[PDB]
This record gives C-alpha cells, sequence and structure tokens, in this order.
C-alpha cells in the first residue's frame, strides 16, 4: 500500500508529560525513521486523530497548562502536501478523552468530558460542508472511550462514566440513528486503544480502576463474543493506536509509573507483540492516525 507515489507513515499529535503538548511526529516502519513536524496550533492531550482524504484531522482534547486547562471544541486539519495546520469548525461542546471514528468520510466524536460532566452527546463532521450536526446519544456516558468502524457500523466501547469504568460496548446504525448495546468486554477497561482488524474490534490496554492492563480482548461481530488475545508487553493506559498494513501498532502511555515511549506492534498472524521503535519522548493520551508521507 503506497498512497499516490510515497508510503503512508504512523502519525502521533499531542499527548501529556507534565503538560499538553504540541509535538507532532511521524515513524516510518518502512525504515524505522521519526520525522518533527510542524507543532500544532494549541497544546493538547486527550484528543482523536483521524485521516479522510489524505488529511489529518485532530479533535477534541484538553490543553492542560500551568496557565490553565482548558478542554477543546477543537477541529485542526493538517495537510501533509504543505507541512501545515488549519483551523476547522469547532464542535458543539469540548470533549476531552474523547474518541473518534470515520465512516463514509464524515468524522464522528463521541463522548468525552468538559469539566466536571461526562458527555453521551455524539456528533458527525462533514468535510465537504465544514459542519458539525448532533446524531442520536450513546445508551451511556462515556469519557475515555474507545472507538473503532467496522461494516460500516460504528462501535464505542468502555470508557468511565463519571462514578464507574465501564466494560460495556455499543454499536451505531447509522441508516436508523439508532444505538444499541452489544456483548459487554471481559475485562473493565477506560482509556483502552480501540482499533478494527480484519473482521474483529481490538481492546488494549486501560485503566480498570485500580491497575493499568497489558491485556487485549477482541470481539468478533460475527459470533457476538469477546477473545482474550495475546498481552502486550506493557501495562499502559491512554495509549494511542492504529493499524499499519495489517498489524496493530500501540504508542505510548502510562503504565503506573513512566509515561512511555515504548512502541508495540501485534502481528495476527503469529499472535504476538513486538517493541519496534521509541518514541523521541515518552508521552500519554496521543491522537494517532495513518497517512502519506509529508512535504
Ligand atoms: C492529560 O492526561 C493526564 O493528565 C494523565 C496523567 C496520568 O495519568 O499520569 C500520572
Ligand atoms: C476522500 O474521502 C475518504 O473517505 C478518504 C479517507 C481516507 O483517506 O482513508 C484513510
Ligand atoms: C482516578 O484514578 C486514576 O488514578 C486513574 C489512573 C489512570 O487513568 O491510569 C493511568
Amino acid at each position: 500500500r503506497g498512497s499516490h507515489m510515497v508510503g503512508r507513515l504512523i502519525y502521533t499529535a499531542g499527548g501529556y508529560f507534565r503538560q499538553s503538548l504540541s509535538y507532532l511526529e511521524a515513524y516510518n516502519p518502512s525504515n524505522g525513521s521519526w520525522l518533527r513536524l510542524a507543532d500544532l496550533q494549541v497544546p493538547r492531550s486527550g484528543l482523536a486523530g483521524c485521516v479522510v482524504g489524505g488529511l489529518l484531522y485532530a479533535v477534541g482534547g484538553r490543553n492542560n497548562s500551568p496557565d490553565g486547562n482548558t478542554d477543546s471544541s477543537a477541529l485542526d486539519c493538517y495537510n501533509p502536501m504543505t507541512n501545515q495546520w488549519s483551523p476547522c469548525a469547532s464542535m458543539s461542546v469540548p470533549r476531552n478523552r474523547i474518541g473518534v471514528g470515520v465512516i463514509d468520510g464524515h468524522i464522528y466524536a463521541v463522548g468525552g468530558s468538559h469539566g466536571c460532566i461526562h458527555h453521551s452527546s455524539v456528533e458527525r463532521y462533514e468535510p465537504e460542508r465544514d459542519e458539525w450536526h448532533l446524531v442520536a446519544p450513546m445508551l451511556t456516558r462515556r469519557i475515555g472511550v474507545g472507538v473503532a468502524v467496522l461494516n460500516r457500523l460504528l462501535y464505542a466501547v468502555g470508557g468511565f462514566d463519571g462514578t464507574n469504568r465501564l466494560n460495556s460496548a455499543e454499536c451505531y446504525y447509522p441508516e436508523r440513528n439508532e444505538w444499541r448495546m452489544i456483548t459487554p468486554m471481559n475485562t473493565i477497561r477506560s482509556g483502552a486503544g480501540v482499533c478494527v482488524l480484519h473482521n474483529c474490534i481490538y481492546a488494549a490496554g486501560g485503566y480498570d480502576g485500580q491497575d493499568q492492563l497489558n491485556s487485549v480482548e477482541r470481539y468478533d461481530v460475527e459470533t457476538e463474543t469477546w477473545t482474550f488475545v495475546a498481552p502486550m508487553r506493557h501495562h499502559r493506559s491512554a495509549l494511542g493506536i492504529t493499524v499499519h498494513q495489517g498489524k496493530i501498532y500501540v504508542l505510548g502511555g502510562y503504565d503506573g509509573h513512566t509515561f512511555l515511549d515504548s512502541v508495540e506492534c501485534y502481528d495476527p498472524d503469529s499472535d504476538t507483540w513486538s517493541e519496534v521503535t521509541r518514541m523521541t519522548s515518552g508521552r500519554s493520551g496521543v491522537g494517532v492516525a495513518v497517512t502519506m508521507e509529508p512535504c
């Protein structure tokens, strides 16, 4: 898979170490290299990343800084061809510890917190019109929620509702604008990395109310059951996650002791995790997505 005429990189945006971060860095699995690119205009942790039409989007989060703490409603777009960030229309509400998924070229922003309240609301961005619109809210308030898309359906997995961390999960059916509960995970997880590989939704890591997790489980949408696979080498919560050429990559996080620079890669063929690189510095709460090499 080469986009146009160049390779695809794993982009990590933002994050947290002592304070919220503005870093944008790109990792190349083909040769091991890291590139530092244009900083975010506003530092942010607890954001999500996604790609539509080759462009990288940074959604939500919070600027934890000495000068103050501000939850973000921002949507910002990075163009690899220009190495520049551009503001887009802002969401209806600030959303820290947000989850994001893409269906049919549209960005869904799910859940997250604003101050002391925990959202169940969901809204959808149309890049063609630069507009957000609210859709049906989830059945559950969720922050630290993992999101993934499979077969043009949107899934919201785990999180924290303001009192309890959650093992529950739910699915959104766009043509009925309706959420439905699915089978709950076997583990309570907030701040897990959630992605899709083949016909399964993976939930890696997270926080269960006492411990950061290294376990990984996957939901087979045909069987409606969750099964554990190999655990990661590191326990981690608030990790970044993405898929690149058939493998899962997890980036950073917090293990109860250190903000991790470790990047691990899961090979589904062998059911093994391996360390593949280190980020340039340890951090948690990053947004991650995959698109073309920059100029
Ligand atoms: C923005 O993300 C955070 O502030 C998380 C910090 C943490 O759990 O490390 C002790
Ligand atoms: C052009 O509209 C699209 O749906 C493109 C999506 C994309 O770039 O996949 C990572
Ligand atoms: C309020 O409870 C916590 O300490 C949360 C820890 C966490 O999110 O994992 C690193």
